[PDB]
Order: structure tokens, then sequence, then C-alpha cells
């Protein structure tokens, strides 16, 4: 089927939404929110990764979640935590978080052990910065062959040491985590089915709001809604397995649409 | 054909007083319309019935200021009289929900060059809440044109200047999956008479049976409709909002871009 991830940014500078549910009140609020409208996961994210991003301690970066952690988990509400710090992703394990979301795809073999002991299942997504969004460009060649290369080795690493094949999620990367150019963007938006074919594991993607959709329309910061459910819904149609995003209720209507022709057209 | 895909901006006077309906009309063509589709009269489920005399009284002022400004009208009215009066106007087309059942009236659509917007429907007429007859619905439309198309090119009407609409909503019965059927193969309807379709799927009641918001806002339902139809070759859409529209196809064009170029 597909799964979506709604964003819950708990920072003062995430590129589209940044303050706004900060405060773990506000942040709570916009869970419950995105769950009622169509989330099945949330993403709690404490710190920004866009380019102009400020980074925060992991101490921080704990305060920040741990009461939202508390009130989501009272709730049943399913949690990912979007934090590349080893030492926020251990906390967060030690919570009973359903994913581990790492922008760096899990790099740091120190952490491997505590990894394994876990159940939690692992978003590992592809950059080419390897951490922290920036403006360079992507490496020449074919970016798929790029990205396989990644997890081959980035899966046999996490395998090796004990995770289990199937906590894996595996994300391509998408905007300024595949460079400045938006072809590149374009091109995994519209060939990931090859990573879900070769590596037979899902594929989260997220598309939502980033800065290529408006090189495409030629519009504004907060002008982005409608190019991102039709990449989001391109996705979709694509096979992709996870979406995340920061408006489920958009996505799950046209997923609705989308779904209800298939069933429409099926000949049995 | 190869022409790309054009979009009819959706101006329902009904209230729009001439000068918010001439507003209206500028900024659908701003937001990506290429033709505005002005509506006199309402044909939802639940809407009154106005005179010809009143249909054209409302559109006259209209007219003048979208002909002045050269923007391309389609005149949504099903009463001849109402079509008449746009046709001596110089309209670029009529659209007529009831398809042009009245052959009285078929020397004077003979004698403009205007294109004609052909519309299928279950009830011949404004929509109702009917179901659908026995069938393929897909058997139903393909046999509706098969005899308004005859009828039509009989008449001396020339077979191009025809777009074929297969109804949509309520126009084809209370049930949603036969707005369904249609959305997924209208394409039938493009080979089969080698005719350009249109689709009007914009906030139409089947969408809110899956959103299950009822009469909340069916923007993104809508979007999603309107762009498997672009996807699956549709040559027009009726829409209220072209601009979300333009947004999502530019995402298709860019990404369609990627496939060969
Ligand atoms: N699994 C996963 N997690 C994320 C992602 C993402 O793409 N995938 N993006 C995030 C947002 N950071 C940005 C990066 C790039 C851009 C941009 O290109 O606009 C914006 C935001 C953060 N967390
Ligand atoms: N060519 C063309 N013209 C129209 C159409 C349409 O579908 N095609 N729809 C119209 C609106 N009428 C409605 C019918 C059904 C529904 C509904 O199903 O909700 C809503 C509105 C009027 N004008
Ligand atoms: N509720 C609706 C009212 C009008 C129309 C339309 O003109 O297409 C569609 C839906
Ligand atoms: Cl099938
Ligand atoms: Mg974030």
């Amino acid at each position: 089927s597909l799964i979506i991830f709604g964003i819950v940014n708990i920072t003062s500078d995430s590129f589209s939404d940044g303050g706004r549910y900060l405060a773990p009140d506000a942040a709570i609020a916009q869970a419950r929110k995105l769950m009622a409208e169509g989330a099945d996961v949330i993403d709690l994210g404490p710190a920004s990764s866009n380019p102009d991003a400020a980074p925060v301690s992991s101490d921080t970066e704990i305060a920040r979640i741990a009461p939202v952690l508390d009130a989501l988990k009272a709730d049943g509400i399913p949690v990912s935590l979007d934090s590349y710090q080893p030492a926020t992703q251990a906390y967060a394990l030690s919570r009973g978080v359903a994913y581990l979301n790492d922008i760096r795809g899990f790099p740091d073999a120190a952490f491997y052990p505590q990894l394994a002991k876990s159940s939690a299942k692992l978003v590992v997504m592809h950059s080419v910065q390897d951490g922290q969004a920036d403006r360079r460009e992507a490496p020449a060649g074919d970016i798929m062959d790029h990205i396989a290369a990644f997890f081959d080795a980035r899966i046999a690493a996490l395998t090796g040491a004990g995770i289990k094949r199937n906590r894996l999620v595996l994300d391509p990367g998408m905007g300024f985590f595949l460079g400045a150019a938006p072809e590149t963007s374009l091109s995994v938006l519209a060939r990931f089915d090859e990573l879900r074919l070769r590596f037979d594991l899902p594929v989260l993607l997220s598309v939502s709001r980033k800065s290529f959709l408006r090189a495409l329309t030629g519009r504004g910061p907060g002008d982005v809604g409608a190019a991102t459910l039709a990449a989001e819904l391109a996705a979709a149609a694509g096979g992709a397995d996870f979406i995340r995003t920061h408006e489920p209720r958009p996505l799950r209507d046209g997923l609705a649409v989308l779904a209800a022709l298939k069933e429409t057209a099926r000949i049995r």
C-alpha cells in the first residue's frame, strides 16, 4: 500500500514551517491534526537539515522531542524520529519509536550495536552531502547508479552488523540532497522504481515543498502545494511505499481518487 | 490531435455582477485558462431555471468586455435562443449540457464557425440524481455520440467543429463508480470518433464521496482527477481553478521531459 509520514518540525528554522511546532504543545497539536488528516506516522524532526539550517546539540534535540514522544506514545500515534545525531537516535530507541529517519543513512558504525538491538525500522536516506543539505551539484553520470552504489554498501554494512534487512526503508534523497539541479530530483522521482526492484526493499520519497518544485512552476515559497501534490501522486503511481509530507490531507484525497480509478478499471 | 491541453475556466454568473464576472474571467485567463466558459444559469442537481431573456441579459455586457479583451469565450447554455444570441456575437464555442438535441436549431448551427462542445448525459438535460442505464456506460455514451454526431454532421455541421464531453458526476447517475469509469476510459471515445474530448470533474459531488469531507473543499481531489485525465489524453479540461492544474501539469511535463529528454 502506501504509508504517509506527516512532517512535524520542532525547530526554529525548518524551511517551510520553522517555529510553528517548536513548543511541545504546538507540536503535539499538529501531530494529532496530521493523523486525523491522513498521516499514518508522525515524522518528528527536532532540527532542520535544509541548506540554511543551523544545528543544535543532541541535548536540545532530546529536550524538544521528549514531551512530544510522551504524548504521541500515550496517544498510540506511531513516530519516526528525523534526526541524524546518534545520541538523539539512542534516546528515541529507548522510548520505543517505530522508525528512525536519518538523512545521513546511519553512517556511524560505532552506533550499529545499538541499532541492532532495537526493533525500530530505519529510513536510510541517500544524499550527495552525506549530511545537512547544501547547493553543490550532483556527481556526473547516472544518479541512479550513484544511489544504488550507496545503498549497496550501506545495506551490507548495516546487515553485517546485525540490523535485519527487513527493518530497512530506502530514501534516495530529494531536492538539494541530490544537488542544485532540478533535473536530478526529477530523475529520481521518475526512476526510483529501479531501486525497489534492485533491492526488493520499500522506498520512501519526500518531495514536499522542496525548492526544485518552485523552479519548475516559477512560483514563490508558499505557492507549492499544487506542485507538491502532483509530484506526490506521480511518486504514488510510480510505486512509492512511503511518502513524507507536510500536508497529508490533499495527498490522502488524491490517493483516494487514484485508488478508486485503479479499482474501477480492474478487470479482475 | 496534436494540440496541447486546452483549459476552460468556469465563470458562472450565479451572484456575479458583470464587472465581477469580467474580473473573474480576466483572473482565470491570467491563472492559465485558454477559454472562459461563461454560464449564465445553473445546471447543478439543484438549481432553478431562468428564461432565455435572463440568460442573454446576464451575458451581454460580459461578452462585450471579453470580446474587447480578445478572450475566447465558450457559452455554457442549453437554451437555443441563448445559443443563437451567442453565435450572433461570434463566441468561440457553444457548450451544451444537452448536446444540441434540437434539430430545428441545426441550420443556425451550420451557418456558424463556432466549435460545439457536445455533452452526453443520462438525463438528456439538467443534472439530476437518477442512476445510469443498464450495461456499460461507455456503450451508452458511444451510442449517444454515434447518433448525435450523425445528426449534427447530417445537417451540415462540419465534423471538425465537434468536441465530445462524455458527461461527469450526476450527469452519469448517482453512483461515483460511473464517473470513475468514464474518467478512466474516456480515451475510448477519442479513438472511436477521432474527435477531441473535454472533461469537467471540478468540484463534482463524486469527488466528495472520496474525500469523506462532504461539503468541504475538494480542490485536491479535483486536481488529482484532472491530472489523471490530462495524463490519460484529455484534450480539454473545464475547471474552476486553472492555476493548480497548470502547476501540476508543469510537474508532469518536467517529468515527461526526463523520460525522453
Ligand atoms: N527521509 C527524509 N528526510 C528528510 C528529507 C527527505 O527528503 N527525506 N528532507 C528534509 C528536509 N531538508 C530539506 C532538504 C532539501 C530541501 C530543498 O531542496 O528544498 C528542503 C529541505 C528533512 N528530512
Ligand atoms: N461541458 C460541460 N459543461 C458543464 C458541465 C460538464 O460536466 N461539462 N458541468 C456543469 C455543472 N453541472 C453539474 C453537474 C453535476 C454535478 C455533480 O455531479 O455534482 C455538479 C455540477 C455545467 N457545465
Ligand atoms: N457544485 C458545482 C457547481 C457548478 C459546477 C460547474 O459549473 O461545473 C460544478 C460543481
Ligand atoms: Cl486487472
Ligand atoms: Mg524537518
